[PDB]
């Protein structure tokens, strides 16, 4: 059917190998670590097990129907083929939605939800998501469309809408509405410390380009107020630490040292020694960066929620134009055949793009993959 064929099937086999290899590496990395992975990561193996299931049981049949024609072998072929092909996409979307709800509840109610985060509760959520995904994916007896039954799903004007908002749109909307609240909560929690940090930076730049003792003295006084205010804050890395913790003591003592160096710089500035005060300002800038800047980072939980956020973003980016045009055809809109094919082709390669996100943005997953590969 195509001018060249071996190139496309080698491409698809390359894609299937990447999906299987990456997702089975994720599953092994999650299950083999000695208390390094939590039950809240059980969803990551279900989403991974779905990606493997979509690489060995979904994309090869579509590849064959694309090159050799839609030669489905039996009516049960298109039946289970379209059923599992929609089930895996629906289960992936609802798994991402349940993950976003898991992060939201773990943030809002730490102690309470941590007590209800048992592996039994997580396994029950996974089974429930799989069950409701199989229910939503199952159509009301309108299966497809047995001599030459091309695996082309039915396109009812009022079934396309139900299936799309039941699989993609509702989970994506809910998970987006969840992560925007996660983003707002994080920024509201770090706003005051970021304000004090930006005040310290602006007054340091003022002293950098200052030319008289009045400017540097004023900036140092405002820095003293900013440093004392930031000292009473809780940095993002130490968000779950005690006041007697050595890092919290180091954070407090670091701003104590910064205030002391500001007092010394003010003693220099009041004597008219502008250049000496500016040099002391550069020294306390380095001291502040060396003492505090490591605590401005997020903890492991916040970094992983960001990783799951960009995973949701990749999932939406891969599947949105497909559902968008597939819904547009229901209300009377024209789309090219090759373009309409490549739109869900972007959704297929999401299964292989999912494991590599962990290697890019996470250090534990990348270390576990390196450990499995090296030894
Ligand atoms: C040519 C008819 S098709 O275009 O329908 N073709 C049938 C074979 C499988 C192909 C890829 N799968 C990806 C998952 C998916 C989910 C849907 O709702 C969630 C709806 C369709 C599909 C498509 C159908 C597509």
């Amino acid at each position: 059917s195509l001018q060249v064929t071996l190139t496309l099937v080698c491409l698809a086999g390359l894609l299937m190998l990447l999906t299987v290899f990456g997702n089975v590496l994720v599953i092994i990395a999650v299950f083999t670590s000695r208390a390094l992975k939590a039950p809240q990561n059980l969803f990551l193996v279900s989403l991974a097990s779905a990606d493997i299931l979509v690489a060995t049981l979904v994309i090869p049949f579509s590849l064959a129907n694309e090159v050799m024609g839609y030669w489905y072998f039996g009516k049960a072929w298109c039946e289970i083929y379209l059923a599992l092909d929609v089930l895996f996409c629906t289960s992936s979307a609802w798994h991402l939605c349940a993950i976003s709800l898991d992060r939201y509840w773990s943030i809002t109610q730490a102690i309470e939800y941590n007590l209800k985060r048992t592996p039994r509760r997580i396994k029950a959520i996974i089974i429930t998501v799989w069950v409701i995904s199989a229910v939503i994916s199952f159509p009301p007896l309108i299966s497809i469309e047995p001599a030459e039954p091309r695996c082309e799903i039915n396109d009812q004007k009022w079934y396309v809408i139900s299936s799309c908002i039941g699989s993609f749109f509702a989970p994506c909307l809910i998970m987006i509405l969840v992560y925007v609240r996660i983003y707002q909560i994080a920024k509201r929690r770090t706003a005051d410390l970021e304000d004090n940090w930006e005040t310290l930076n602006d007054n340091l730049k003022v002293i950098e380009k200052a030319d008289n003792a009045a400017q540097v003295k004023d900036a140092l006084t405002k820095m003293r107020a900013a440093a004392l205010d930031a000292q009473k804050a809780t940095p993002p890395k130490l968000e779950d630490k005690s006041p007697d913790s050595p890092e919290m003591k180091d954070f407090r003592h670091g701003f104590d040292i910064l205030v002391g160096q500001i007092d010394d710089a003010l003693k220099l500035a009041n004597e008219g020694k502008v250049k000496e005060a500016q040099a002391a300002a550069e020294q306390l800038k380095t001291t502040r960066n060396a003492y505090i800047q490591k605590y401005l980072r997020q903890n492991r939980e916040k970094r992983f929620t960001f990783v799951l956020a960009v995973v949701i973003g990749v999932f939406v980016v891969c599947w949105f134009p497909f559902f968008f045009t597939y819904t547009l055809t229901a209300v009377g809109c024209s789309v090219p055949r090759t373009l309409f094919k490549f739109f869900f082709w972007f959704g297929y390669c999401n299964s292989s793009l999912n494991p590599v996100i962990y290697t890019i943005f996470n250090h534990d997953f990348r270390r576990a993959f390196k450990k499995i590969l090296c030894r």
